[PDB]
């Protein structure tokens, strides 16, 4: 039962962002000399084995559309999560800057979509979209990032009312731990669409408790201000209270704020120029 040392396997490089529950940072694979991303988690007062076996499974996912995952290592309390190295920045990154364009918005919109089709496809949940797990490569390629494991992370402490994470990408059927499937993906991503409008998800100047509190409660979030119909129409029919309600990520792929506004994925490079220009 001896592990393997992922500090010998992998070599640690700079921090790249934070993550759900850890740290991001680029690394080196040391056998293969490749680039990957590294998470570390400290499950220090947590099913471990259940995450990396489910972290096993999603290594299979193969998508476009959907960074990769390569296993898993434990190391005493903490647990480094291998992934694809994309160096573009998240969408959260290329918002610093300033305001996206509706164009920009509806084509990493079209892109975080097929990703979601994918996963749901295969039966398997994101469970923690937002603008900071949607990733861009140099190129502007669109991926989603972090998926597939943050209900093994959390659900058991909303449960207890011991959750004391960020709920504001969260579906209240999620908060409200009844039974959620591939629809919790489509209101997580109708916030996701405000955020990349206006910069932040709704009720961001709130407390996290009030928060939590008011999502299952509260008629859902809409968008407002200076922003097209389309786009308005595209976030409240994710932002439905009722999941079943909500369209499938194949349905919105119509959309027609999709259709009419999504461009090549290679113009998003002005994107990352942007945040060149901004931190300059
Ligand atoms: O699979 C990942 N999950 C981690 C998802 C949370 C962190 C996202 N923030 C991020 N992430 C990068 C990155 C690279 C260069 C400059 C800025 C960057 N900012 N790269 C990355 C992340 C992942 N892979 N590659």
């Amino acid at each position: 039962n001896l592990k393997a040392d992922p500090e010998e396997l992998f070599t640690k490089l700079e921090k790249i962002g934070k993550g759900s529950f850890g740290e991001v940072f680029k690394g080196i694979d040391n056998r293969t000399q490749k680039v990957v991303a590294i998470k570390i988690i400290d499950l220090e007062e947590a099913e471990i084995e259940d995450i990396q076996q489910e972290i096993t499974v999603l290594s299979q996912c193969d998508s476009p559309y959907v960074t990769k995952y390569y296993g898993s290592y434990l190391k005493d309390t903490k647990l480094w999560i291998i992934m694809e190295y994309l160096g573009g920045g998240s969408a959260l990154d290329l918002l610093e800057p300033g305001p996206l364009d509706e164009t920009q918005i509806a084509t990493i919109l079209r892109e975080i979509l097929k990703g979601l089709d994918y996963l749901h496809s295969e039966k398997k949940i994101h469970r923690d979209i937002k603008a900071a797990n949607v990733l861009l490569s140099e190129h502007g390629e669109v991926k989603l990032a972090d998926f597939g494991v943050a209900g093994q992370l959390t659900d058991t402490q909303i449960k207890r009312n011991t959750f004391v994470g960020t709920p504001f990408w969260m579906a209240p059927e999620v908060i409200k731990q009844s039974a959620y499937d591939s629809k919790a993906d489509i209101w997580s991503l109708g916030i996701t669409a405000i955020e990349l409008a206006r910069g932040e998800p709704p009720h961001s100047e709130l407390h996290p408790m009030k928060v939590l509190f008011l999502i299952p409660k509260n008629n859902p979030p809409t968008l407002e201000g200076n922003y097209s119909k389309p786009l308005k129409e595209f976030v409240e029919a994710c932002l439905n209270k009722e999941p079943s309600f909500r369209p499938t990520a194949k349905e919105l792929l119509k959309h027609k704020f999709i259709l009419r506004n999504a461009k090549k994925t290679s113009y998003l490079t002005e994107l990352i120029d942007a945040h060149h220009h901004h931190h300059h």
